[PDB]
């Protein structure tokens, strides 16, 4: 397998990059809250949820196109790069140097719609890939 | 190939973690309505509630497969926990209880369930991203 593994491995990426979304809101709720519970928030681990996330974008656009439609493949890194850089960027200086209601509004309406954007090219990345590959 | 097992299994805990905090926006709007004299529509809700149930029979059709016995135990224990006793709990009681009730079971008990399924969730993607990167020594 060359464009098959060529395929898991984009889809392999794409996985691992939604994976670290889900891990870097997780963890930054978690410091929110011990900020909300008069503590000291650590915001290492979400930094690194964050880092992660970049470094699979970059891992993403090594492999694209690829065997696959340019189009899709286009969508998919440039609403990643949205969720990135309007999305999670921001979120977390507003967690870091913002207000709470500026960091929680965001982190409610912004950074979702960003969030089910990216998923969405995704799941039709995947879908196509998955298609291919049982053909 | 093993590849491909895993990042099906990523992709549907991924997509049961969405669908639960959509079910929390999704039912937090449709209380808004409720406590503001106005008539809720718990369609969406319930449909997220649905979904996450969904994705729960999903993960535990495709384990253990070839991640470890006791991590993908660890998951989907924590995942029916969340569901049976944090979700559907607060669905069934925002259609009848009050804030003593689905406010204060949803600030008290349910994050707690929450807590325990996102540190399965982390040892899942870390076990996962090991095997995927050829990272572990
Ligand atoms: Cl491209």
């Amino acid at each position: 397998n060359d464009i098959d593994r060529h395929l898991v491995r984009q889809m392999t990426v794409l996985s691992q990059g939604n994976d670290q979304y889900f891990r870097f809101v997780t963890r930054l709720s978690r410091a929110m809250d011990v900020k909300i519970g008069g503590g000291t928030p650590d915001f290492a681990p979400a930094r690194q949820s964050l880092e992660n996330m970049r470094q699979k974008l970059e891992e993403m656009k090594a492999l694209s196109p690829g065997p696959m439609n340019p189009d899709i493949s286009r969508e998919v890194l440039s609403n990643w790069q949205a969720l990135l850089e309007k999305g999670v960027v921001p979120q977390m200086q507003l967690a870091q140097q913002g207000s709470l209601t500026a960091w929680s509004e965001h982190a409610s309406t912004v950074t979702p719609a960003l969030s089910r954007a990216f998923g969405a090219s995704a799941e039709r990345f995947s879908h196509e890939a998955g298609a291919m590959l049982d053909n």
